[PDB]
């Protein structure tokens, strides 16, 4: 990873995507499944298996179900509480999904204004004191860009780009990778949901993250 340095700690936060059905009880740092069988697992065992030398230690701290408003509440002792050099931010699927899903429980819902007004103020604490960090935009395994749900996430995603714009941080266009997917394959050949892929459509979003850190090929 040459936007890593060589030893660093990466802490990669977010929902289900991230999650993958990793044992939390280990903390994300462990021997059997502490990454799950997600993105992030794919990212750890690229990264040692093509760049053992650079040493990096993966730490997988998704918590499925989470919106942005979750993360903010568990920030202190699944981010700072760990040390990180470097912090990967995942989230914003269920922020929107649930305005969808779950269109009467409005008092749900989390808005335009607070998820851009949290997750920048997440952004803006913890910008500092690290090396580096990543925001990868949310997405819907959806090429219809007049879909209600699919323009929505579009406008989180762009929110999210405005963060990362405002405070030098990597943005990783997720969106754009499934995107490019999508012209050779229909989203249910990844997802029947359009949200939780098969391993390919989390290593669409692996190499996305790895291209734009500059690490896919070696
Ligand atoms: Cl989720």
């Amino acid at each position: 990873g040459m936007y890593f340095a060589a030893g660093s700690k990466l802490v990669i936060i977010g929902d289900s995507i991230t999650d993958a059905g990793r044992d939390k009880g280990i903390g994300g740092e462990g021997l059997f499944n502490a990454h799950g069988s997600g993105y992030v697992a794919l990212l750890n065992a690229h990264l040692f298996a093509r760049f053992p030398e650079r040493r990096l230690r993966l730490v997988n701290q998704g918590n499925s179900g989470n919106t942005v408003r979750d993360l903010a509440a568990r920030w202190q002792n699944d981010v700072f509480g760990l040390k990180p050099d470097y912090v990967a931010m995942m989230i914003g699927i269920n922020d929107v999904w649930r305005q969808f899903d779950l269109p009467l429980m409005t008092d749900r819902h989390v808005c335009p204004e607070e998820y851009e007004k949290t997750l920048d103020e997440l952004v803006a604490r913890t910008a500092p004191t690290v090396k580096g960090m990543i925001l990868l935009t949310p997405y819907f395994i959806e090429p219809n860009r007049e879909d209600a749900m699919r323009a929505r996430m579009d406008v989180y995603g762009d929110l999210m780009r405005r963060v990362a714009e405002r405070h030098g941080c990597l943005l990783v266009d997720v969106q754009g990778a499934f995107d490019r997917y999508l012209q050779h394959y229909h989203p249910a050949q990844l997802a029947w949901d359009r949200i939780h892929p098969n391993l390919a459509g989390h290593q669409v979003i692996a190499n996305a993250f790895l291209a734009a850190t500059g690490c896919l090929n070696s």
